[PDB]
């Protein structure tokens, strides 16, 4: 399946992408204001994520830093980045079907649109200004709006037990973007689409 990834932001990201336990094509790839980067991601990949980061260093070799995002040092991220992080998230051809979402899990760094580019369903956005908004006890230092469960460490947060409800926190992330995962246990915003659709993330999309 085709991912063209697109920044509309007026700043550079570095773009990445990978299932957690391995890079999903180069991993990784430095976007300039307006470029856009294709993908090929194999059918079948379940748990997948595409995300942006933000201020990022990189030497010869590949490895560096990033204030938002960072995968473990690697411009070719292999593993899932560091948070806050806006999630885009993918399983494709599960019995037949496609499920996408936004999630905001992780925290909110930059906002993002993710559509498909084939026929058969809709797409999903979060683009609000939430790191303007950002509740104060949230603010990550280094850039970005955290979520409860990085900055505090509590089963309620983190919904460690599979048991947990809405929260002071997760309410601020579900009403600046109604249409992305506040909580571990929100009412789904899942997509479902035709199995092997294929699909555009889009950085500052507004
Ligand atoms: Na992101
Ligand atoms: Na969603
Ligand atoms: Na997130
Ligand atoms: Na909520
Ligand atoms: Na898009």
């Amino acid at each position: 399946a085709t991912f063209e990834i697109v920044n509309r932001c007026s700043y550079t990201v570095w773009a990445a992408a990978s299932k957690g336990d391995a890079a999903l094509d180069a991993g990784g790839r430095q976007l300039n204001s307006g470029e856009s980067w294709t993908i090929n991601v194999e059918p079948g990949t379940n748990g997948g994520k595409i995300w942006a980061r933000t201020d990022c260093y990189f030497d010869d070799s590949g490895s560096g830093i990033c204030k938002t995002g960072d995968c473990g040092g690697l411009l070719r991220c292999k593993r899932f980045g560091r948070p806050p992080t806006t999630l885009a998230e993918f399983s494709l051809n599960q019995y037949g079907k496609d499920y996408i979402d936004i999630s905001n899990i992780k925290g909110f760094n930059v906002p993002m649109d993710f559509s498909p580019t084939t026929r058969g369903c809709r797409g999903v956005r979060c683009a609000a200004d939430i790191v303007g908004q950002c509740p104060a006890k949230l603010k990550a230092p280094g850039g970005g709006c955290n979520d409860a469960c990085t900055v505090f460490q509590t089963s309620e947060y983190c919904c460690t037990t599979g048991k947990c409800g809405p929260t002071e926190y997760s309410r601020f992330f579900k009403r600046l973007c109604p249409d992305a995962f506040s909580y571990v246990l929100d009412k789904p915003t899942t997509v479902t689409c035709p199995g092997s659709s294929n699909y555009r993330v889009t950085f500052c999309p507004t």
